[PDB]
């Protein structure tokens, strides 16, 4: 899936995508890489696949505020190698 290959002349700031982490309520954390313009949809699924749980049964919050899969890591301008808190709330079902 590393089919991203620009013939650009990047010299000063060689950056593209950043690393993120998701801490689960179980005390485990996953380390992954996501692009700035890449939707959290893949993020939520990535962690879900790793931990072996349902994304519909969990929630993601960052910096005190909640984030939906429809948001991007650039939308709130998070830092590289930052972490997101995950909690699994079964309420009413």
């Amino acid at each position: 899936m590393a089919d991203e290959k620009p013939k650009e002349g990047v010299k000063t700031e060689n950056n593209d995508h950043i690393n993120l982490k998701v801490a689960g309520q179980d005390g485990s954390v996953v380390q992954f890489k996501i692009k700035r313009h890449t939707p959290l949809s893949k993020l939520m699924k990535a962690y879900c696949e790793r931990q072996g749980l349902s994304m519909r049964q969990i929630r993601f919050r960052f910096d005190g505020q909640p984030i939906n899969e429809t948001d991007t890591p650039a939308q709130l301008e998070m830092e590289d190698e930052d972490t997101i808190d995950v909690f699994q709330q079964q309420t009413g079902g």
